């Protein structure tokens, strides 16, 4: 109903922005060849237009979908078909690849970790190759792109001998590695949490607890369609030239197994932490209760024949007597001991 | 749940719903466009033989006769007619030569009262219609019909597998209002079981996974009918209407995500509140203990210098017990000191 | 009783279940024309059928008569490992397919309510010719509607051909299995009912019990699913444009039935974890009232038992304005250990 | 005394049984068709022999396999690969089905159930079909295979008749029968169990549906391997009578799937025991809390005011006046009383 | 606990980076066979170790420590390894797997070690390469299992000397899957021994065995399963591997393999309930605790409160003197005692 989830009865066609990130409006352009290259940024859109026609590698980054207005202009002028702008504009959505004649199309999902309060966000990173051009969409400024402009920039790798396949490779490169980092965080995370499952009795453990199993399916929903989409890109290859780019998708592919796995583990861990903390508490509840029926269990006793010396008659034999009092304190000091004594198997 | 012992033609209405009967018809064309209302089936009968689109919607099918009549008329099996009817089965697709049988299921979450229901959606696609059949008045459909009626999205311009999609489509497109529903009772619940300690809280814990189990029943074959329609096509216009059929199922997909996604979640709470009640068990066992550990032991001098002795002075040295109650309040002290390692 | 018979060739013949009670056979041979029924004790009355052109329903009840299974099945050129496969009720429903004929074996589920608990009686149908076989073990069945339709003349069924036959006989065998799931329905919510409100082990008991039956279900449904799809996609002797649709809607049917056995399956398994939180929330509100009385008691009756000691000359003892006071401090720390109560009770 | 689970640094054909059973080594014979047969035992490896060139079924039954010298000869005579002699002996692994050339290999096992002190060992059972002849190996002395002998001494049923696929579908239906009696008394154990669990709360209980656990996930381990086994049987038969002894190869693959949905129904119900026995456990704890907070709660108030009552005062006594004793002991009792009224709910 | 050893990121496609955790030890070996003869021997020059690429003899060159980028480029580049196989080798954190070439099989393997005591496990990764007549194999770190097969090829034991390049890769594979043999029965003994102490032994310290060895079960897991895969692989496809020699061989590794991920699965199976065997336990022991603290409540509140209206100091009040009250109430107090504990004596 608001801002989450829903644009409902608009038509097939309609550009809408679900996303939560309005701020931010910059396109980035950058053009490069094995001999020379050039990079620009602009907030307007006609610059950079022209350069669906080049003949020459181009990477253009949409910075600030939140305007509708550019990505439907540039949509139009690629053509890009209405459905798959669509797409791009609406973020709520899970990992893809269409492909379709003159072009390709992928969905795909940056993430950032804040540790301290331990939650998630995901960013929407929408690639679209077609001829020479790499479309980039993004919805606010920051990335993990930087490696490949680098690259670009510093002519690292090989990157500047190849055309727009090998780019759109390089960008879904970072995007896949930067979930290495995510999950790095995330077994920190886990060892933390472990720790003081075992050893620290509070509820805000099992908050903890929650907050990184829910982290961690919201991970997993985003991750095994991405491994879908990588999967699709190796079995397929419309533009993706065979001999040269295929084993590059390839390892992006294994990157996503080697990902996909490795969310499993964390998975059947944390599963389990819950079930560790609850014999942690209930083993210390154990320990509670054998101190308490020591005391009670020695006083008990004792408080009893105390008040059976305190009841008032008359006629009674041993209030008189006497002898009694260091005898009555023996036979008390006696039962306690021989209860000490009983309890030395427990505690 | 049981119609039994019938012939396999037999035409018995399941459902809960017995109120309303109604009929809309909307027939439209590029140039222009025509919508009426009725209770009177033979007046929507003539428009099975146009060359334009036409909905033709049939609410309260409680009235059995009404849909023999109108089947009878398109040239529909008993068969399909009967499962219009029967409205306790599962989202299918039946692919026929003249043809398609639909099968959907609209669902209703209400708060206050948490609780779901269900409606059944028939829909034929034959010739030049799409004939739909609800149990009841209400439907996620008026975005649809505003759109006829105001020559809005591509739809006047489109034909009747257009129909047919973009009525399935906004079938589809209401799920996710109440998943974002669901969404929000599961962020009261678990808010609650980590920080509310009652049994209403476990009840409502297991109606929310009720819930979520029936929802998943209906949402994954649902999946799997766009799966059928996206991949298929034999009357329905390819290289326009299967990109569109394409959405719908990318959406079905989601949507199924979403609901394994909230029963993964859910299906711990119920190992959150045991976690957290036994730990409140715990920490109110230790103030038990505190309190009994150090009032036991000291009623217990209390009583021995309350038993009636001839012997044994206090009685006299008439100091007290100053010395009685220091050493009680020296045993408390250290009792204390003892507990600064717990509460 | 039992589950093994052991060191048999393949071919012999055992009945292995439990009810030796009745033996008869009912015959209905019906055509578009007329029709006729009867019964008997009597195997060669039935045999001339064989080679009648029209639909019969011979349905031999008793199977623990081997005797007569050996001689109908002989008689019709029927495989000794099918009729084995008769006599042995332990065994899962399938089909297998052969030249001139089609097995089938199913099972008809009895659950009685009150004490709850559920028995098996497995029929099996062959399909030759124009005649159709049946085979029960004991008296009562799930096909007189069947019966009637074919008495009475209602609906399609006296047009058509005996794999018509074979079609409403599954039918109706299948429909049962609804009226079975609206039982487990009712104690499925009587049970969760319970469970949350009702703190025995009884309920342990009733849990378990519910369970087992579901597995029970499961088991025998999920292959019972896989034999109306085989049904539906292979169909050699069956008419495919007339009947072949009338065999897919069963096939429907019985998966309907499948994803309710899970539901049910889904639904139970968690009824044990909301009756560990319900214990251990009555175990928390049961501890919290032996608490509140111990720390507002326990510390009173120390306070109370100091003025009880028989020392002389306290002082203490000398404020005798005293003992309302003596009395007032105790509420007082009664009511602020009740005051401590008032949070979190 | 079974060497545990490596042999290893030998080379691929390496000869060795891996086993517990040294003490018999026999060899029996059992030559027939639909005229005659003759039978007899030996230990020479030498006058079995002759018999692989046979026109008719022979039944070659080498039982004690510690004789790795006979498995040798045998194995060089009828053509089988180092490999599957190897795996003759080596008695730790999965039942399979290797058909290859010449012939088939099987490997199956043959448990034995010990109730009292209930635990499971098992022997294995390898059989080759070349040929005429049925290879069969064994362990030790006694096997399920008594009636399939009978069969063939007094010419019950059709096995004369039949071939030496047929020979093979006997063995192993006799085989797959005798897993009808392992789960009977596997199912009497379950029963006993969880009755035990429900109404009986003791330890040995928990040991007892743990040792059961473990025997279902042995008895799932042998049988599925099996299920395949007798899958691939039906479903490829090359040297296997079509037309005669496939319906009954069927038949075999029929109950191997009772077998195995019998070993799931089990396994599915056992895994429900124990949250069984937690429920009794947490119930129990719940109804002790129960008589300890009555006993507690009517008796510590009603020990407060006997009390304030004994107390000695300077102004003692406050009351005195006798009315007035039996009015104190009339009000304990009516709080207790109300305390029990209160109590008429749960408790 | 800080970073980890897991990204190697803002790096290109070829980056050849060693990720492991092993620095110390780097050693160059080589065997080279025929049916009439063999050469074995180390050096830490790979230049000596070149020419074996076009040697007409099966040669298994051994190169320990590849943290030595600079060697594993060396041979990687002279025989023609594609730089993303050059970087597999390099990166160690990573699913075994088979990838197959024009030229050559590139394979990646993994061996354990299990450490009792402090319950723990490393493991190392390997690579092998079947290419024209080589295996090249690459360890993290020296000691093996490969030492029955020097063996075997020094002492002419078994046929490994008449048999080929791919023989020599099945022998490799086989000594490294056999391994995984000691490793699941030592797991097994630990499983055994934390059973009985999951039951009889009420620690805290058994809780974090148990998890201990819930999560070595899983990283042993998630390795077993696609070395299943990749001995499949390995069975079914075979382009320059002898198929009517051969592909037996590799079948038979395929089936231990088999056997190696089943019995992974049952120990999965037994340490899941391992935890709810422990907590079983400990709810009844408290349970058997709380009887004892009720049972002793039970008789002696009744009791002290029967102590407790008897002074109680009031007038009128016989009982008190009528004599006869003292005992008699010993006798009450006693004869309640014992019908409580006659109650429980359905309990202990
Ligand atoms: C030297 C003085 C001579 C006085 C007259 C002698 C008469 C002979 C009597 C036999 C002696 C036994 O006397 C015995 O004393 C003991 C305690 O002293 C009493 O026992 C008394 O105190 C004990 C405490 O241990 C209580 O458990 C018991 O309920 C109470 O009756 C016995 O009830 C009485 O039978
Ligand atoms: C007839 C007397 C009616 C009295 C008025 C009601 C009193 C009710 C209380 O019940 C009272 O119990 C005490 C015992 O504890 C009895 O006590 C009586 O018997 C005991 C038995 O050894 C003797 O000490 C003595 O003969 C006498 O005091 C009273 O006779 C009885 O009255
Ligand atoms: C002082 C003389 C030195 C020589 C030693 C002998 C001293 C007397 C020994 C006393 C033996 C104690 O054994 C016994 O104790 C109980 C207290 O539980 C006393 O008192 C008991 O009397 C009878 C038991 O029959 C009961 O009615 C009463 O309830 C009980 O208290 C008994 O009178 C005494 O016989
Ligand atoms: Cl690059
Ligand atoms: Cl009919
Ligand atoms: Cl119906
Ligand atoms: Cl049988
Ligand atoms: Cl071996
Ligand atoms: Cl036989
Ligand atoms: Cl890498
Ligand atoms: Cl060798
Ligand atoms: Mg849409
Ligand atoms: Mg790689
Ligand atoms: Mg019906
Ligand atoms: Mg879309
Ligand atoms: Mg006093
Ligand atoms: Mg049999
Ligand atoms: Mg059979
Ligand atoms: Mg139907
Ligand atoms: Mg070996
Ligand atoms: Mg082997
Ligand atoms: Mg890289």
């Amino acid at each position: 109903e608001k801002r989450l989830s829903a644009k409902k009865g608009l038509p097939p066609g309609t550009l809408v922005y679900t996303g939560k990130y309005r701020e931010d409006f910059e396109i980035e352009v950058m053009n490069y060849s094995i001999e020379e290259f050039r990079e620009f940024k602009t907030t307007d859109v006609e610059s950079v237009l022209p350069f669906r026609d080049s003949s020459t590698p181009t990477w253009i980054n949409i910075t600030g979908i939140h305007r509708t207005d550019v990505v439907q202009r540039v949509g139009e002028f690629f053509g890009i078909h209405p459905l798959v702008l669509e797409d791009i504009l609406n973020v709520h959505q899970r990992p893809k690849v269409e492909f379709f004649e003159n072009y390709v199309f992928i969905v795909l999902k940056m993430f950032t970790y804040d540790k301290n309060l331990h939650e998630l966000e995901s960013e929407q990173v929408s690639l679209i190759l077609t001829k020479n051009c790499v479309l980039m969409f993004q919805e606010k400024i920051g990335d993990v792109f930087d490696p490949v402009r680098e690259r670009i920039r510093y002519n690292r790798g090989i990157i500047r001998k190849k055309r727009a396949d090998y780019l759109l490779y390089s960008l879904i490169d970072a995007l896949v590695d930067d979930y290495f980092v995510l999950l790095e965080k995330i077994d920190d995370e886990i060892d933390v949490l472990e720790e003081e499952v075992l050893e620290r009795p509070e509820k805000e453990t099992v908050q903890r607890t929650h907050q990184l199993k829910r982290n961690l399916v919201e991970l997993r929903k985003t991750i095994w369609p991405l491994r879908e989409v990588l999967s699709s890109l190796y079995r397929d290859v419309p533009p993706l030239i065979e001999k040269e780019t295929v084993p590059y998708f390839r390892d992006v592919y294994d990157h996503t197994i080697q990902i996909a796995d490795t969310v499993e583990t964390f998975r059947d861990i944390v599963s389990g932490l819950l079930d560790v903390y609850l014999s942690s508490v209930s083993n210390k509840t154990n320990e509670v209760m054998k101190v308490l029926t020591i005391i009670a269990t020695i006083f008990m006793p004792l408080t009893f024949i105390a008040g059976i010396y305190g009841m008032n008659f008359e006629y009674m034999p041993e209030l008189r007597w006497k002898w009694g009092y260091p005898v009555v304190l023996a036979v008390m000091g006696v039962i306690a001991v021989i209860m000490v004594v009983y309890f030395k198997k427990k505690k």
